[PDB]
């Protein structure tokens, strides 16, 4: 495909649109929950959730590059100390037919801290728990761009805020002639925005066809759940 | 999804946002090729194309219906009789897992001409041949809005024309509202066009997550290869 848009209000439980790994799904509330939490679950646990349909994220015979946007709002909850809460969720792009890796302050997309050109991962993180508990992590929650590595190529701090009641509206946008990519977070409740740019050459780092979704993850102890309240998306290889 | 359009300009040899049964694929020459034409194949051959990704049609918790719209341009080969060769090609609408069925004139979507709901298959054919060869058919080529059945509950007469010079314009529509469908064919050469409406209600036929594809055959002695060059999609539950 050359151009693609796909908007989900809802998500019904009955959808046949999204491969899940790991446990994440879709619940009875109408709401694209990314990780599971209670009992029962690994020390580190989560879950992808990804379009159904591989993009065609690059060509090449044309050496044409595909600009993209997508918008989706989502909120996080825990029971005990959110301050320490872990660990968040991600917007990713990788080869659509990737495994579920390692859970917890990986998000299920990298097995470890080495970065790996092979990952072909581009991911907008929101990192709930940095270092000295995920060492690889500047001192304290944010957002980061990933690019083949848990350890981003650029962050931003984040206050991050739990509950219903502080539903978060993320915009990522990936301008194809200048390889800019820049994802912000804005709490409407506010107005409180953060973003993170970045120049990510995704000819160099992606495969020809790749998947785009979410992932989340939570960890024993500081377990919180990350969910999607909609999605919007849109791909077009011919500019604007 | 909610929303939903994708635009193939041409198609990719090694693509992966496409499903193909029977003998459909892409030509290196970057067209989609319904179905092929040979000394290898059986009496009665074709082929199945569809997006990867099943569209939501239809909510049963709302009762809601998509209206959607579909264009593509096509053209037709064969070392045959133009006014001998079989079978055409079709638009459809159908579960996401339907079998490959029986090709020649049942399109792959059909056992044979007998009308089963069981099927849930809404497809627009553009049939080449009809009675006296096929006993179900007008006696000459034609487009027809089929239900369920090879057996048209619709249908206008059709003045094909083959090879690459001779591509068409067709461009169907759904205006769920009303639950009117209506295909349509224009020759660009001259600009002469064709059409067919046909109200029929989606909701009592379709399952909720259905596939969106083509569909190619073709007879032994009467060969035809069906291909189309560029194929836009657009569903959406917000009306219009
Ligand atoms: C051992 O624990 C470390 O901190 C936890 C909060 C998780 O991020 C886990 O994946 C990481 O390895
Ligand atoms: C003998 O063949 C009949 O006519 C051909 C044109 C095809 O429609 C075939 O499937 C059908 O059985
Ligand atoms: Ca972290
Ligand atoms: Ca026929
Ligand atoms: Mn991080
Ligand atoms: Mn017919």
């Amino acid at each position: 495909s050359d151009d693609l848009s796909f908007k989900f209000k809802n998500f019904s439980q009955n959808g046949k649109d999204l491969s899940f790994q790991g446990n994440a799904s879709v619940i009875e509330t109408g709401v694209l929950q990314l990780n599971k939490v209670g009992n029962n679950l690994p020390d580190e646990t989560g879950g992808i959730a990804r379009y159904i349909a591989p993009i065609h994220i690059w060509n090449c015979n044309t050496g044409e590059l595909a600009s993209f946007i997508t918008s989706f709002s989502f909120f996080m909850e825990t029971s005990a100390n959110p301050k320490a809460a872990t660990d968040g969720l991600t917007f990713f792009l990788a080869p659509p037919d990737s495994p579920l890796r390692r859970a917890g302050g990986y998000f299920g997309l990298f097995n470890d801290t080495k970065c790996d050109s092979s990952y072909q991962t581009v991911a907008v993180e929101f990192d709930t728990i940095g270092s000295p508990v995920n060492f690889w992590d500047p001192g304290f929650p944010h957002i980061g761009i990933d690019v083949n590595c848990v350890k981003s190529i650029n962050a931003e701090r984040w206050n991050k805020r739990y509950g219903l009641n502080n539903v978060a509206n993320v915009e990522i946008i990936y301008e194809a002639s200048s390889k800019t990519l820049t994802a912000s977070l804005t709490y409407p409740s506010d107005q409180t925005s953060i973003s993170v740019t970045s120049i990510v050459d995704l000819k160099e780092i992606l495969p020809e066809w790749v998947s785009v979704g979410f992932s989340g993850s939570t960890y024993i102890g500081r377990q919180a759940t990350h969910e999607v309240l909609n999605w919007y998306f849109t791909s077009t290889f011919i500019n604007t």
